[PDB]
């Protein structure tokens, strides 16, 4: 269905950026979270 | 390597849009929690 | 802005796959965790 331009490939393009960006944020306070829900597990909790 | 049709352009802008719409929900639930963490915080937990 | 190539699609494509890939388990963790609060609510705590 039709050709794609690059003005519309470079816009897709910056969306899985922030999305990147958003994600990897994310997925550290899980693991800062996750830890320290093990060092209470290495306590005794 | 070739051309990109705007059918899997598009297609491709759809699965962005799901990742948009799901992250959004769990960057959500992830500020709901660590709020209630921030509310026993300041209660004294 | 000009044409878009195959090559950079398939690219952009792939950025996309390894985000559904990295989401699902994000996603997965927090049903397992938003779920042991279940049980916890469950059981009185």
């Amino acid at each position: 269905g039709g050709w794609v331009s690059g003005e519309e490939f470079y816009m897709l393009t910056r969306r899985v950026l922030q999305l990147e960006t958003v994600l990897e944020g994310v997925v550290s306070q899980i693991d800062a979270v996750g830890s320290k829900l093990k060092m209470l597990e290495r306590k005794g909790w």
